[PDB]
Formats: structure tokens, C-alpha cells, sequence
């Protein structure tokens, strides 16, 4: 669920804050399509077309869905007793936060113009 | 709930994304005040009075509120076994993904600047 | 959860909308960082802040943490029937309800560039 990528995310990038990620870009926490601007956009796009994956199972939905993971200060690991639903939302996040985490942040991309630079 | 409302979306507009529908004129996905700029942003002012009707029925959350519909490809229906809210939410739903298909969509009114345009 | 935040306001402010709160300063309904623009922006640093304290209690996610509370109009009361997680919460929205409602709102720091604004 969103509180739980939040905190994946914190687990990776403990000194930025969740707000950062959540207006980047074309795709970081809003839009669905144009060009990625940069390589953290691309994690967002991946994370994107990882959660349509995961909405073709019946009744999951990503940003709802609860699942059982663990953050062993910096290590990540989605836990064996979630369903499929979460432990496909779980990889999603997962792989995302780890992105986010290697992907310089450009000042310049954060709370951008859609209409200027979304295609 | 957000989902369904999203999947009813892609029912009826299988060539949009959900995200052109998010953030489009006065109304569309946020804001509640100042005049319709198009027919489409009209659709999502009357979903809008929709919503505020029925969240009069006690504990009725739109957004989060879980119902039963039908997708028989670019048709739609609120299933029978749906409660109060449900219903209500179903239909509101139901009504704008019809709407949002016969309105155009004018890329001018995507992502526009709320204070230049909404009252 | 956002709901009973949402009629916590209602019950505060009957006048404005929620939306006039969704999108106001550098704190209000988005954002995480910057020098409040204003008191009303500071309420919601404040409210920000809340919110992070009681996401330390295992499990609580606030937007979606349902609460007891009673608007008995314009006077808010949480219910003494609320877990830790539900209390804080209810606790978190109903001062922030009560700090709207006195604080001035200034039009033009409503829908701001964050990039301009927000250090
Ligand atoms: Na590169
Ligand atoms: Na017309
Ligand atoms: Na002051």
C-alpha cells in the first residue's frame, strides 16, 4: 500500500523526503505518459508499467493493498506469505525503491510543467 | 473505489489513460469551484455532485468504497447485490465514464493553472 | 481517515471547500519541505508533523486509519473508543481543524509553484 512504499522508500533514500518522489518528472507519482526525463522518471515509468502488470490480477489494487515485507536497515525483502496480489505490488516497490536510490535527483525535474515536457 | 472508477474509465475510453482524466480543468480530479471550462470538465463537475450526495449515506467513502459492476466490453453495469453507498457510488462512476466517452477532449484544458482559470 | 479529516473541516469551516485546503502553501495537502508561507501553511506543518509522529505505531497509516469522532456543529470531540493509532490520528486532524479555522486564508498562496516557493 502507499504508506508502505513511503516507507520502503525511506528504508533506501533515508534523506530525501517521500514528497520529492511524488511530483518528478512524467512519471514519478503522477502522469502515465511522454518522454522520461531522466533516469529516476525511468524508475517511475518501470514502477508505472509494474502496477498495471499487477492490476491484471482480480480485485489487486496497489496503492490499497497491504503486504508483508521488511526493511533490515537499507535491506529490503518481500516476505513468503504474501498472496499473488502482494507480492507482485511488493516486488513493484521494492525494485522502485532501489532505483530511486542509485538515480542522481535533478533539482530541475521536480514539480514540473506536464503540458511542457510530458510529449 | 478509485480503481473501479478507473477500470469503468477504461470501459468506455480504452484509448485514454486514466491520467489524461486526473488533472484536467476546474473540476477533473481536483477542485471543486469556479466555472466548467469545456463539456468534459462539466462530466466531472455533475460526478462531483454525485460523490457529495452520497457521501450523506453514514461512513460512505467514495474513493475507497468497494462496489459491484460489470465491464462487458464498453458496456456497464451496477450489479443488484450492491448495498446504499454502493450503489450510489456505482453510479456515479457509471454515469461519468459514459460522459468522459462522448465528450472531446481538448488538450488545452489538461493541467491547467487553477488560480488563471477557476474563478 | 481523509473522509472524516475532510468533515472535520466541514464541521470547522463550513464555508470553504476542502479543495481551498488540498493545494495552499508549501504543507498543505502536498509537500514536505520549504519555510511556511503563512499560519494557515503552518497549521499544516504542524498537521505534517502529526501525522509522521503517529506513523511510529506499527500499522498506522493515517489517510486510511478510521477514527471516532463527533462534530457536534462546529464543536469536535474523539471518541473514547479509539486505539492508539486511531486516537493519535483523530487527535493529529482535529487540532489541525480547529487551526484552520482561525488562521487567515490568502488567496494568493493558493495552488503555488513549489519550485518558486518552497526553499
Ligand atoms: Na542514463
Ligand atoms: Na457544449
Ligand atoms: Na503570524
Amino acid at each position: 500500500n502507499l504508506y508502505q512504499f513511503k516507507n520502503m522508500i525511506k528504508c533506501t533514500v533515508p534523506s530525501r523526503s517521500w514528497w520529492d518522489f511524488a511530483d518528478y518528472g512524467c512519471y514519478c507519482g503522477r502522469g502515465g505518459s511522454g518522454t522520461p526525463v531522466d533516469d529516476l522518471d525511468r524508475c517511475c515509468q518501470v514502477h508505472d508499467n509494474c502496477y498495471n502488470e499487477a492490476e491484471k490480477i482480480s480485485g489487486c489494487w496497489p496503492y490499497f493493498k497491504t503486504y508483508s515485507y521488511e526493511c533490515s536497515q537499507g535491506t529490503l525483502t518481500c516476505k513468503g506469505d504474501n498472496n499473488a496480489c502482494a507480492a507482485s505490488v511488493c516486488d513493484c516497490d521494492r525494485l522502485a525503491a532501489i532505483c530511486f536510490a542509485g538515480a542522481p535527483y535533478n533539482d530541475n525535474n521536480y514539480n514540473i510543467d506536464l503540458k511542457a515536457r510530458c510529449q
